[PDB]
């Protein structure tokens, strides 16, 4: 399998990250890719293991780290011939660099992705995120290379995104969005021309109400897939 | 821990796409869990290149086996324990997949059949041709005493082409197409009815309220097996 599959360009998501924002990667990737029937999809190897340890907890809360099980699951998904590798967790990108040096797969950052999907006209722009995310600035650097400037909530408001993140990982999305709907507002209220879901469970939440909100919702899993897409379909055969 | 000490269930899927991912969102809603680590361990294979399997059996076109075999032990290699196929007319091979596994397999069929209440005796099936045609579900129906109503040939054709229409990404024309063959099993006095191709499920959502009597998932019933199988051992919660 492993010549074969690496052959035909096989994406493996490293994922788990939670189950329910990765099971959402799949169905995008099928959404997104042009396909006449089952057999001109796009080759997908899957990792939703989802022992890997909690992203914040490890960088806010001294937890055991993420690491060394991200590492495993992707020699695993290159082991089963996965030659690009997308990870459907923000805050996971804390160790993209690092991942990115072990891989002999290519790695497509979620990051990148998401921020080169915003439109040129919205400087000001909203970030939906978890606390690490937020707190490491994994957006920042690059958001001030593009000339954007990021609106965060505020304390009491960002706890609250916090909660309707985890409220969703627990598997009541309704307690998710009266908890984030406020939030989105608050963003809006203050200037942000775009929110950028920042969190791969946002989009699971806001899903439904994308026409009750007055700004685009810049979807990070979405504009990582649509980048795997680009690189699968940029082969001689493909 | 190596993935197969932890209980890891390989999903070995792409027939189609849209019905794997499906898969996975039932594994997240089907589990109890608090958090993101009391989930199931999963991987993935969602390599469609696998061919037709209705082309296969009723034209002679390539057959899904090698692949099938292929990924099977890609699965296992990577640390799969238990298999589970999110396609029922990829069961034709499932015993012949089963001979060469080192892996538990739990098939669609026994657990599908297994969630069907005990009083619905007369039971429409939704499939897609080669389903019917190889007869996957009629031993196993007659072993548990059920009647199988099937579409007629006309509405057959009608149910064969919304499976179509959604694996190429039209659920809206798919719905209009099945529905219709939906009302026709229950007229004709269905007590249930198996949604006996994965994605049938999938055009069905959002509109079993409508419908006058209970639709039984081969897509949940598989992922509920494989919790369950899961669940059972001594060292997992
Ligand atoms: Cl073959
Ligand atoms: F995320
Ligand atoms: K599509
Ligand atoms: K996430
Ligand atoms: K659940
Ligand atoms: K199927």
């Amino acid at each position: 399998y492993f010549q074969s599959n690496a052959m035909k360009h096989t994406i493996g998501i490293l994922g788990g990250m939670g189950p329910a924002a990765t099971a959402d990667m799949l169905e995008k990737f099928v959404e997104l890719r042009h396909a006449s029937c089952d057999q001109q999809h796009i080759p997908l190897i899957v990792s939703s293991i989802p022992d890997i340890p909690d992203r914040t907890a490890c960088l806010l809360s001294g937890g055991p780290s993420p690491y060394r099980y991200l590492e495993r699951y992707l020699h695993m998904l290159e082991d089963a011939g996965a030659e690009c590798i997308v990870i459907p967790c923000n805050t996971a990108h804390y160790w993209f660099d690092d991942l990115q040096n072990v891989a002999k797969a290519r790695m497509i950052s979620i990051l990148d992705a998401t921020l080169g999907d915003i439109p040129p006209s919205a400087r000001h722009v909203g970030l939906l995120a978890t606390n690490a995310t937020l707190a490491t600035g994994l957006y920042q650097k690059k958001a001030l290379a593009r000339g954007l400037t990021l609106i965060q909530p505020e304390d009491a408001g960002q706890a609250l995104v916090m909660q309707a993140i985890y409220t969703l990982k627990r598997g009541d999305k309704t307690a998710a969005q009266a908890l984030l709907l406020p939030q989105i507002d608050s963003l809006i209220a203050r200037g942000a021309q775009a929110i950028i879901m920042g969190c791969t469970e946002i989009p699971l939440i806001v899903a439904g109400h994308e026409r009750a909100i007055a700004c685009p919702m810049i979807d990070s899993t979405a504009s990582l897939v649509r980048a795997a897409i680009r690189w699968y379909e940029s082969w001689p055969d493909t």
